[PDB]
């Protein structure tokens, strides 16, 4: 029955739905409030240096004080993590698996992630017996065909390196 | 057995994940490749004025160009959706749930979500019988104790009124 959170598998809401202690999407005080998980949670949950490094979910930003949010507050003078409005700089790989680009910059997106992608949620990159036994970075399963990826058809049969199996 | 996406009862994936075309989460090709519904997909999914005005999941920007990314050619010159570098200005709903301040700005947390937030995910707007029948915004249910939320703590059992089940 379980959407969200420790109760669901990790999933998070859509649109910024606060994820409830009890691990159900909704919004309003019995989401957002205590024991809130991810989402627009308000307070804003605890990140960066005020949580032991954790990001914030769902691609919030991490103020400068260390809460959960989107506006100039949180994602502009002094903003910790999420998308930021300052670039931000990779070669120290990207937060939640943003895409280093060719020219050392984190982002989503073919210019991240395709061609000339050092890491993080890279397009295409090759791997294993196809490449040389070359290692995926950030951890990623190399898959039966020479890809790095994760989730089943990368992790599962046919795994080469990583976190296989 | 489902993660995410129309199969997963539209739940997003952590950490930038994509969601196959199937309901799982991953990276790579399988899960980011051609139908990946949410997460970090290459390339990026359509979004706003190449998407009929739909917005990016997972809080992705939406490029001048109507791709889903991150970094300044997603979020910064010509971004129309998303947390885009640009403050947003609102009185006029936010997009996707964002609180809109008491100063006409949207965000999330409790500079925008708190006291005087005017629309969006609020923390604790008053709403029904305890609030002289006040109306909620968003189309959100006011539940039981005169909480404007989402949800079956609002818009189930003892909802006064929205769109109540
Ligand atoms: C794909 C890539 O890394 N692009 C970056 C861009 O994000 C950054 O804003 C700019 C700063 O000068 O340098 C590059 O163009
Ligand atoms: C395209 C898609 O749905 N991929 C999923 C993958 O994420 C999952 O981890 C694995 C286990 O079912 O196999 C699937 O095909
Ligand atoms: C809580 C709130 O609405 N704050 C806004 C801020 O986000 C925005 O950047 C600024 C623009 O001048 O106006 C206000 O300070």
């Amino acid at each position: 029955a379980y959407e969200c959170g420790k109760q669901g598998g990790g999933a998070l809401c859509p649109n910024n739905k606060c994820c409830s202690r009890y691990g159900y999407c909704g919004f309003g005080p019995a989401y957002c409030g205590t024991g809130c998980q991810s989402g627009g949670c308000c307070p804003g949950k605890r990140c960066g240096d005020q949580a032991n490094g954790e990001t914030c979910p769902n691609n919030l930003c991490c103020s400068e004080d260390g809460y959960c949010g989107f506006g100039s507050e949180y994602c502009g003078a002094g903003c910790q993590g999420g998308p930021c409005r300052a670039d931000k700089l990779c070669g120290q790989l990207c937060p939640d698996n943003l895409c280093c680009s060719q020219w050392g910059f984190c982002g989503l997106g073919v210019e991240f992630c395709g061609d000339g992608c050092q890491s993080g949620a890279c397009c295409s990159m090759r791997c294993g017996r196809q490449a040389d036994g070359a290692k995926c970075t950030n951890n990623y399963c190399c898959g039966a065909s020479g890809y790095c990826g994760l989730g089943g058809d990368y992790c599962g049969a046919g795994c080469q390196s990583g976190p296989c199996t």
